[PDB]
């Protein structure tokens, strides 16, 4: 099979082929068939007794674990354990960003760029604003926001746009959240071996940890990342690996922290670099992203992308790449070994993601400028090393609009309020054309590449079904970039690929029919919308014609995120399946229970016409019900 | 292959076999050949681009998984996750111990039983005491304890008895503790996709997560355990399964978390029980314990144990087992499925630990003392439907003699201080036999039964071999239970296994030469004792003649333990290997790199007898370099 749709991705992989170097379609080639039992996920390790295997066709060969656990325990267990490290993963993140706003100030490098959107969020935390010292407030806001995530007494806080019937519906069925971390243990303390052995209440569990990694973490990291960086709004920016230069230093920001991106950015406009940069022979200093950490910048900056998860080796095949600087996450360990390969200096910055054979030059929060300016002029430096008869860079870049913000959306459907009419900065106008049915619905398109899907295929498939099927379409990380890379993200993209209702809605509004939301955590802000939706027309959000689509996930991440989406009230489609098929009692439980406990559930569609087909369906369903 | 040691084992086996019940010795011997991959720890299943299985032996096969991790991160982070759930299952151990101590009243089912012991810890904790109300005190101090779980500002708080040295040591490591939840959130974030791909780092995570485990989570709740439920001191009980009555009621507490069990022991005395007992046909009712329930009921109470792990099955299949209360952890999810062949009612009481087709009544906190009397009702009116032709209880029980925490060990010890010379109330007795060499050593059993090894003949075997030699034991856990028993927890002992100096020890103090300190928590009363030690001699931890053995450990749980114990600078050994053989870095930090961070190491060895020699010449090389 095709390895990409996309041309850039083949002609480096060409490339890649011709240098003698191995990317992550060679190592699954290697991997040939993988472990049944593993796959089907009736494989358990939880303790010395074991490795324990249990057959995943019901009623044949071994029934059991040692301890006794049963095929629908072993699922459920090994389902939690995915579910927690993406929460950790998530929350982790959202607490780096806590404690950045904890260490703002006036006069130092972490500043507030955003003093509504500070004062907002005070008011949600019930932290005062009047005749208040704005560091004095954002202070307190971080205090609140970290004790989110460590309390022992008392109740967490949500945001305002999560609905009350919501709330009630968690508190009811047991899944109502409590602190982060608090959650993380309880799911690690109950798949220890002779603990929990019952599917239903291990999914609940389940549910409970991601909600505070929904409505928490990522929600708490996206919003003090906007009150610190900058609320994004409306910005032009240029996606795919042509965005390198062979004649600049390129500096490609990898992983998914924002501050040490936010500084290196920041560091890219000092005149001492920019001059080393000229020193060195080079135009200057060419700043590129990639997955979620390029989403960030380049929603706020505007800063190009140069590709998803599965391009990340084939920039470093490009032999351009002076110096690729790494913080958490998604970070492929064969980029060490790559970099051997060319003159790249791969460069690792936080303790929690050290590599071996990287160069580690670990990112400093106490003086961030100063630090991310040293490793930017080790990228610089570089240059001179650099091989200009190794260097290939395709010339296939595509531009791209981002920058949806839920404010940014306000702002843009402000435009179709009659003044006389009203009223202005809220959702109504998309709950009016949703409601009249001129939109059939709104879907998230998330999530990863996987080696198992031909790269960006069913991305873009699904999207392209979605937006004809006048689906406006909403999308973050490596979909997005998908999008991105294709070039969904133009106005022009509304009467090429999409149907009546949402061409007449693109045109009205002047957006194109899918709007980048911005990085994984930033699927807090679909919530956020979607809630808002919801409080305006006095429904809970398992009422609303909408679904999340995770096409070619592959991250613990994105299992946490399908899960709360699914608890929040959101129908999920998975592209990949995930390690459930051994245990019937979890694929019944997470394909067909859950819409009783929360009114969502778990659909696994491989297909991307098929997939599009039943979002259409479910959506027209859930309309029906609701009337409209 | 024997299946134990214990006669009263082999007895319920063959009744086991006669009545056609499975075992946990059978569906091991069902699992057959065991997975290769998972056994030396070479197989991930961290994201959905696997299962990704890596070649054990280096050089040959597939190095890397689909990201690139080779066999040595693949290692690192599936043991770094055992650790984590290890330090989770504790950790909320201990915060359920914490959340009962912050509800203590003087007229509610929970009060404080030890104001000495309280008053002490709320020094440790910087909370005042004189003239104060003593449970104002007691929530100050729950508050403290629950602020160690999840504080994001400032330092964690620190037993008194752990050396400044080894704090010292920590912090330069950069393992030095964080709150619990937290370090857990971190290990499961460095282990997610793409984040940590570097063997010592990971190690160094792990340790840095297990030190919340040791010295906070197991320190705290065995503390408060004591100021709840009173200081243990040396007491009569039996042990093994000969303890159940046929002509009585018999109620077996099963599982780790105590205000459960402490609230049955009570309700069995209540005297509409006794007579509803009385009055469905028994003598009386017979609370019997088992594992970490069982040792914390018998510690305080004299409760007898009726065995430890891979007995639990067993004791159903006795026939008179009329109530099986169970909290979490360590519960044999086929107890279930075996409970159904005889009449007993298995019964659940958390919602931590839900198990299929067992009868649930949740224990309520909030009425701790009548939640527990309808509870101890059902067991007591399932007595009825007790089947005495099916009845078969062994003729064999043990004495055994237990309570020896810190404080029991320190007032046995002043029986041989001179009074003209003191000072009175410290381990310096202890201290001063260690340094004569009268003692070589002191070393920790701990540890649960797999049925990779002869169940009890490693504890047994490592035991006898140890006291042998003149190291004074003290015994944790299910451990603990084997040795009691065999016989060895009798004063009598002493002169039966001990060698000269450790008989002579004994015969001064009047103590047997095996040390029942308690629970796994209770391991914390350990490190304490060794802290103690440490702090009379001015040295670290690492410097003296101690070790810790886990001859048949099984649980992540024991893992956890090691790696703090490691951590603490005490050589641990391990009977069972785990799943590290595949990468040769992990092997090389475990057993090797080990010594130079923190001055102890693991020892890998399935051979009691050679642990036994490795231990002895290790104390004794640690005493030369020590210079006594
Ligand atoms: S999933 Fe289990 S059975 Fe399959 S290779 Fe991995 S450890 Fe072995
Ligand atoms: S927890 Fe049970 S099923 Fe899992 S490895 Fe241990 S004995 Fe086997
Ligand atoms: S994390 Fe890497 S090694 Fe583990 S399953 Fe995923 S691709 Fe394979």
């Amino acid at each position: 099979k095709a390895k990409s749709i996309d041309q850039a991705t083949l002609q480096l992989l060409d490339k890649a082929k011709q240098d003698g170097v191995e990317t992550v379609w060679d190592r699954k080639a290697d991997m040939k068939v993988q472990c049944g039992f593993g796959s089907a996920g009736v494989c358990c390790r939880n303790c010395s007794m074991g490795p324990c295997r249990v057959s995943p066709v019901p009623g044949k060969g071994v029934e059991r674990g040692i301890c006794g656990a049963t095929a629908d325990v072993i699922v459920s267990r090994n389902f939690a354990r995915m579910v927690a490290a993406g929460t950790a993963a998530h929350s982790d993140h959202g607490r780096s960003i806590a404690l950045s706003l904890y260490h703002t100030s006036k006069d130092g490098d972490i500043k507030v760029k955003d003093e509504n959107k500070l004062k907002e969020v005070a008011k949600s935390f019930n932290v005062e604003t009047e005749g208040r010292d704005i560091y004095d407030i954002a202070h307190d806001v971080a205090k609140e926001g970290l004790s989110n995530y460590g309390k022992q007494l008392g109740e967490v806080t949500l945001p305002p746009s999560l609905p009350e019937k919501r709330k009630e519906l968690w508190r009811k069925l047991g899944v109502y959240p409590r602190a982060v971390d608090r959650e993380i243990a309880a799911v690690m303390h109950s798949t220890h071996i002779g603990c929990n052995a019952d599917a239903e209440a291990m999914i609940k569990m389940s549910m409970r940890c991601s909600l505070t990694d929904g409505w928490m973490g990522s929600f708490m990291g996206t919003e003090f990342s906007d009150i610190m960086f900058g609320t994004p709004h409306s910005i032009d920016t240029e996606a795919n690996l042509g965005v390198l230069e062979k004649n600049s230093v390129n500096v490609v920001l990898h992983g998914h922290e924002p501050l040490l991106s936010e500084m290196v950015v920041e560091a890219a406009s000092d005149p001492e670099l920019v001059e080393l940069a000229k020193s060195v022979g080079a135009d200057g200093i060419n700043l590129c992203g990639m997955c979620c950490t390029g989403n960030e910048v380049s929603m706020r900056h505007g800063i190009k992308i140069a590709g998803n998860f599965m391009q990340q080796e084939l920039a470093v095949v490009t032999g351009a790449v002076d110096g690729l600087i790494v913080d958490v996450q998604c970070i492929m360990p064969a980029l060490a070994k790559l970099s051997k390969s060319y003159h790249t200096k791969f460069i690792t910055t936080s303790p929690k993601a050290h590599i071996t054979d990287s160069i580690y030059m670990e990112f400093d929060e106490e003086n961030p400028l100063d630090s991310a300016k040293k490793i930017l002029k080790e990228a610089i430096l570089n240059f001179k090393n650099r091989d200009q008869s190794k260097v290939m860079i395709p010339e296939l870049k595509c531009k791209a609009i981002l920058g949806y913000s839920v404010e940014e959306i306000i702002n843009k459907l402000d435009k179709v309020v009659n003044t006389q009419i009203g009223p202005m900065q809220t959702v109504k106008p998309l709950a009016d054309v949703l409601v009249s049915g001129v939109l059939r619905g709104a879907a998230a398109v998330v999530g990863c590449n996987n080696p198992k899907v031909v790269q960006d295929s069913a991305h873009i498939e699904t999207i392209k079904g979605l937006i004809k099927n006048d689906v406006i379409v909403v999308v973050t990380g490596c979909a997005a970039q998908a999008a991105a890379k294709y070039g969904l993200l133009q106005k022009e993209a509304a009467e090429k690929y999409a149907g009546p209702g949402l061409a007449t809605v693109c045109k009205l509004v002047d957006i194109p029919p899918v709007l980048h939301m911005g990085s994984c955590v930033d699927i807090s802000r679909i919530l956020d919308l979607v809630g808002r939706v919801a409080n305006l027309l006095g429904v809970d959000m398992s009422d609303l014609p909408v679904a999340g689509v995770a096409p070619e996930w592959m991250s613990e991440k994105a299992v946490a995120i399908g899960t709360y989406v699914v608890t929040s009230g959101i129908d999920t489609w998975l592209g990949v399946a995930p390690p459930v098929t051994g245990g019937p009692e979890v694929v019944d439980i997470l394909t067909n229970k859950m819409e009783d406990w929360v009114g969502a559930k778990f659909f696994i569609e491989t297909d991307p016409h098929k997939a599009v087909e039943q979002i259409v369906n479910r959506m027209n369903e859930k309309r029906k019900k609701l009337g409209i």
